Formats: structure tokens, C-alpha cells, sequence
């Protein structure tokens, strides 16, 4: 009943944390495999981590929990595990790597930093409470340290629980309503867009994650005229309505023109370039905001942990980003991708099973 | 009514953020004055910041707000401004610096880092929502940048709103219930312990802040035996009860002995060394937790933003810390102060007034 006692099921055909409505906090933990971590070792690793998530998400201490009193109040804690391209070579399982699971191709907007890119193994931990989250992260590292090195850890947040109603769209650190057009969990379009059905059999019921750390150049954004800001996106700042409508969820009319005959939503508006007509081909956007550090003279380092889930990186992610990589895409003046990683996310498990057992077992 | 629409009054005899029950998130912003920032400039600065807090805490955009749509949902946003020792020399107001407002004396446990210590000007921003908080921080830096350089920014969190009931004690990242013995806002003991009445007149109705960034050596803490953990503190881990009682709020009996004649609460137990018999001399503890970064092999960098408020640093803070600085203080094995700063926090203001006007006006 409480924000603190509420739980998310750990077991199911799918891993939690994907269809789960985004919780208030997230940590994306990126791990590289140690020299001796092969197929057997990854099995022991995933069995450890599986049981940790199984207990902690239900508010129970992990086995050998160093802080058992931090286990209760799970606050909708979820774990989502993902396998990077390198994990299949280390496992001797190159035959099982999906064809599209590989570093994204270069984009003109890219300013990618190694310290925010790549990784053999992802542990994505989401939770409505940051103390519960912190404990879950320590326990993960307690069992992963023998097998892996920490490549990076990216921390993000959304609104605190209760600040806005459930399902209402939340704003990003540019002040924009962010998440209006999105596959809805528990619809035909969602399952077909998100859950893998083709390709190697182990991944069916899983998905893929494209995780891109995108900096917001807020100093430049601030000085941008507000009417220019709406022209660049294709929607109004306060209402979130498309420029052709009046309410946030009005459907963007990409054929409307104005008095002078010009498109109401501009040719390079961000919702035009990013739109895909076929809903079943769309990506699931499930981002978190980040805010990290200030320089001496007061420049912010903040932006978006852009988390995209799709059944097929080549069909559903790369074309959109390629289309965004154009010159007239005005949002590129104010955003800069500084990190890129891709992960194959296995199906869920039941009792007696473990995450990744279909691949590594 | 909502966690998001709830507000804290900005105006009053005292600044908010001190007696205010701690909100879910905090940022402590440490600023050093630029070479040209004297008494007149500090007046313009404090008038800018005052009006920013006045509007933003009530869910209204600041003047020249770059992200006005991030102003609503204030979520109990508060600002607390503090003046460092150097601020009085730059203002030509050395006569008005409280005698005790100076860097803390050295302690044996100290491992102080310049990047977490000192500062001429504090902006402490607390809020139940991290997006609201982030916007408030950007607006603060927007108006402070011309006058100051950012020395440090320390970010901290407690439970999310709704995870525990109001007033229930929350745990720290060592799993300990933290905050049981504390002056209660709106009692004689609180007002006498917290609000300045003696010393220079401008500070009456204000207070002082001792802000110490204290790292938790969690790798060592984890390997410490649980019964040893309770012996070191003087209280039980799950219940929070003193070793002489059964419930969290039972009064510690510092005269009880066991069968063998030995003190039940040990001579160097952390609640014994830190206890002050006279409640009116106690400090107000209002800490935040921090969790920042992992090394390659999985060591955490986490701990406590220990925020202590008192009318008199020499009478109410330094003796306790000095008493904690002893050799048998076992908590010192697992905690390390890595940052120290002190601030004089002015009284509040009304409309037509501004924070610090009694000092700088
Ligand atoms: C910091 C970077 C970005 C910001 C601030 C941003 C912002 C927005 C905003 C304000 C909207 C309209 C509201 C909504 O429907 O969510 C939107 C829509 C969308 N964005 Fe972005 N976006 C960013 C990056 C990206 C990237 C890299 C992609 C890559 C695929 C992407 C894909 C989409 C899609 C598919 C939509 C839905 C458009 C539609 O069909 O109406 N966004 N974004
Ligand atoms: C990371 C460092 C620290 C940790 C983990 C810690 C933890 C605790 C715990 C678990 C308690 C008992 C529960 C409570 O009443 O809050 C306590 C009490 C207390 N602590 Fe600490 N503490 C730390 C540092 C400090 C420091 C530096 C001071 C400096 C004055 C201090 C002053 C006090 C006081 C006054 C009490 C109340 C004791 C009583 O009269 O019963 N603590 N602390």
C-alpha cells in the first residue's frame, strides 16, 4: 500500500524494469568481464545476481547481505540484466549474438567518450527510493566484483513519487514534457515493438537496450528564443500540444499547412524527424534525467540518460537516429551524445531458473 | 495537498530549511567571492537570490527564469543562505563576524580535502523533488555566477516522500537508524539550542551550520561483526533501541551495568561520547546521505553530509567532536571526515526585506 512497501514482480516471461512504469530513480551499472570470466563463471555470476534481485525486489535481504536492515521498503525496486557484444565472445557463444548487437554506427552528432560507452554486462537498477537503490547497488557490486570490473555507473532521476499523478507526462531538464508518444505496456503494439521474437532463440521474450548519455547544452538552450524552441520540437512548451493542436495528446498533423502554405510542424521539427508511421516499429523510450557537477564559473553538466528498448536495433533505433543526424535538426545545437552502449536483455525467469539460463546454461 | 504542490513558507523570523523537517533531497552549494565582490555587490547578490527563493519556493518562476515550466510543483523547496568567515573580510564587516565563526580546529580523525572544505557563501537548497531541485540550482547559479565562483556542490538524499511515515526515523547507508535524539522544532529546547540570541545583533534569529562531509568506509564496516557494530554505537541495529532498553526512543541509561558489573552502554559507545546532558546545549542534526561513484574493482564512495545547526559552534559543536576524537571511539574505524565548512546563517525576512539585510544593508 505504501510507496515503500510496494513491489514489482521479479519473475515472469519478461524481466521487470522495461514495461514497468519508470520509477523515480535509476542506476545503469556497466561492467567489463575480467580475464578469467568465461561461460562457467558467467553462470555462477548470473545465479548470484538473480537470487539477489529475487530477494531484494521483494524487500528481503540478499544472501550474505552486509546491510540487511536496508532490504525492507523495496519501493518497486527492479533489476534488468543486459549482455553486451563482448559477452558472447568471452562465453564462446558468438553463434548466439544477435546480428544487430554491436556498437552503434558513427553519427555526425557523436562526441562519444569511452568512460560512458560500451560494456560487457549491464545491471540496470530502478527504484522509487534512493536509499533502497543504493543498497541494491552495493549488493550487486559485492557479488559482481570477483567476475567483473566497473566500467561506468550512470545515475538518473525522474519526479519523486507523488509529485505528479501516475501516468502524467514528466518534464526533462530542458523543461519539455518528455514521453508523450510511446508504446503502451500491455498492448499488441508494445509487445511487437519491444519483445524479441526473431533471431537466436534464447533472446525471444527479451529485448535490446540502446543507452545513450546525451548532454544538454543548457547555456545555449537558455539563450534560445522560446518561439524558436517550439519551432525546433514541433510542440508547445507549456501544454506539450503539437503546434497543430491544443492538448498534449492531440495527434501531430504532419500534413497541416498555415496561411502562407508552409508546414505547421516544420520539415526538421524534432517530432517529425523522429516519427515512425508504423507503431509496431517504434522504440520504447524510458529515459532518466541526470545532473552532475558544476564548473568554477557555473556551467552545468546535465542531460538525459536516453534508454531505448526495441526488438531490433537495426530496424527500430538506427533509422530514427540516422534521420535525426541531419543538418537542419535544430535540437542538435543544444544536445550532444557523449556516451553509447548497447545490450541484449534476456527473457525473464521463474523460481528454479535464472536470468540468462537459456543462453549460458 | 500533493507532494508536488506542497510548499514551505519562505518568509518568517527564521530562514526555512532548518526547523523544516528534512526533505527528500538536498544540494549544499559552496561559493567563493570573486575579487570584486564587496559589500555593495553582496547586497545586489542577496537581493537577487532572495527574490529567486521567494518565487521558486511558492512554485512561481524566478525573474528571468530560463525554464519557467520547471517552477511549478515546488515540492516543499526551501533555500537557506549562509555566510562564511571570509565573507566578513570581503564586506569590510570583520566587526560583525561571530567570534566562533572560523574553520573548525584540527581533529585527529580529519582527512580534510580543500575541494570539500571552506567557502565564503552557502546556498543550501532542499526539496522533495530532484527535478524541482535541479532547476532551483541552475537559477541560483545563473544569478550568483557574476559575483562568485563555485567552490563545491554536495548532493544528498534521504527516503523518497511516502516511503516511510512522516517523523519516523530513517536509516543511513550503514543501515543505522539515524536521528533518534534530536531537538524538536517548536520546543523551548530547540529555539534555545538553534537560534542565536547572543553575539552580534544581526545574527539573532539566525543560526550557524557546521557542514562535514564524512565518508563511510563501507568495505571495513561490512566485515565488522554485527554484535561489534551494536557495541560501538550503544544501540541495536534493527530496533534502534539503546542496549539498556527495547524500543528506539527508550532513554539510554548511561548508569546501567550488567551481571559482571560492566557498563551496558560501553565507555566509548558512540551515543555515550556524543551525549550532552543539557538539551538546550545540543546540536540539531539534519544530515543527508550521499552515494558517488565506484572504482574499477567495486569500492563505494558514499557517506554522510553531516549538517549540524547550533547557536554557538564553540559551545555546542566542538566539544562533542573533540569528545568523539578519542582513541577508543570505534566509529572512527569506519568513518572519515573528508570535508569541513562553517557558515553563519542570518535570520529570515519578510516582504520588502531580503536575507542578510541586517548585516549588509
Ligand atoms: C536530449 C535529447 C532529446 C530530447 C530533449 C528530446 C525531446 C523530445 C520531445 C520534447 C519530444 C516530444 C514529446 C514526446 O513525445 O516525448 C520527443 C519525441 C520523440 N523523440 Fe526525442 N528527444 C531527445 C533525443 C531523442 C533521440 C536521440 C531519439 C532517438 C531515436 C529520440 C526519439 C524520439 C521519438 C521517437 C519521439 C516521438 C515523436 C513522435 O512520433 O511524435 N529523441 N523527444
Ligand atoms: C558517519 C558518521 C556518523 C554516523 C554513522 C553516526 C551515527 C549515529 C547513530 C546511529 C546515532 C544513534 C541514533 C541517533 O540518536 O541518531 C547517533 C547519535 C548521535 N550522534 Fe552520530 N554519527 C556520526 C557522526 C557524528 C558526528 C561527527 C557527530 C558530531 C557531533 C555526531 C553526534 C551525535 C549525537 C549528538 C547523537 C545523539 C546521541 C545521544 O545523546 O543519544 N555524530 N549517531
Amino acid at each position: 500500500q505504501t510507496t515503500g512497501t510496494a513491489t514489482e514482480p521479479f519473475h515472469g516471461p519478461h524481466q521487470a524494469g522495461i514495461a514497468t512504469p519508470p520509477q523515480a530513480h535509476a542506476v545503469f551499472l556497466g561492467l567489463d568481464l575480467r580475464k578469467g570470466t568465461g561461460r562457467k563463471e558467467l553462470g555462477r555470476l548470473m545465479r548470484l545476481l538473480t537470487d539477489d534481485a529475487r530477494r531484494l525486489t521483494q524487500g528481503r535481504p540478499a544472501l550474505a547481505d552486509p546491510e540487511p536492515d536496508l532490504a525492507p521498503l523495496p519501493s518497486r525496486l527492479t533489476f534488468t540484466f543486459g549482455f553486451g557484444p563482448g559477452l558472447f565472445k568471452a562465453a564462446g557463444l558468438e553463434k548466439q549474438r544477435p546480428e544487430g548487437l554491436r556498437p552503434l554506427p558513427p553519427f555526425k552528432v557523436d562526441r562519444l567518450e569511452d568512460r560512458w560507452s560500451g560494456g560487457d554486462l549491464l545491471v540496470q537498477i530502478c527504484c522509487d527510493d534512493p536509499i533502497t537503490l543504493a543498497h541494491a547497488l552495493r549488493m550487486t557490486v559485492k557479488d559482481a566484483r570477483a567476475f567483473t570490473r566497473v566500467r561506468w555507473v550512470q545515475r538518473g532521476f525522474r519526479r519523486s513519487p507523488g509529485v505528479q499523478s501516475s501516468g502524467a507526462t514528466q518534464r526533462n531538464l530542458m523543461g519539455q514534457l518528455d514521453g508523450t508518444v510511446n508504446p503502451v505496456p500491455g498492448t499488441a503494439d508494445f509487445d511487437q515493438a519491444v519483445w524479441v521474437q526473431d533471431g537466436p532463440e534464447w533472446l525471444r521474450g527479451g529485448t535490446t537496450l540502446v543507452l545513450r548519455r546525451i548532454r544538454m547544452e543548457l547555456e545555449k538552450w537558455d539563450e534560445a528564443d522560446p518561439a524558436g524552441k517550439e519551432f525546433a520540437v514541433g510542440r508547445r512548451l507549456t501544454s506539450g500540444a503539437p503546434l497543430t493542436g491544443r492538448h498534449e495528446h492531440d495527434e501531430p498533423d504532419f500534413d497541416a499547412v498555415d496561411s502562407a502554405g508552409f508546414p505547421v510542424i516544420a520539415e526538421n521539427a524534432h517530432i517529425r524527424l523522429a516519427h515512425v508511421d508504423s507503431p509496431r516499429l517504434r522504440m520504447l523510450r524510458r529515459p532518466y534525467n541526470y545532473d552532475e557537477g558544476l564548473t568554477a564559473d557555473g556551467r552545468s553538466d546535465a542531460g538525459l540518460l536516453f534508454a531505448a528498448y526495441q526488438a531490433d536495433i537495426d530496424r527500430q533505433f538506427i533509422p530514427v537516429q540516422r534521420r535525426l543526424d541531419e543538418g537542419g535538426d535544430l535540437l542538435n545545437l543544444w544536445t550532444t551524445p557523449i556516451g553509447s552502449a548497447v545490450f541484449a536483455i534476456p527473457p525473464g525467469c521463474d523460481e528454479n531458473g535464472w536470468i540468462g539460463q537459456g543462453l549460458l546454461g
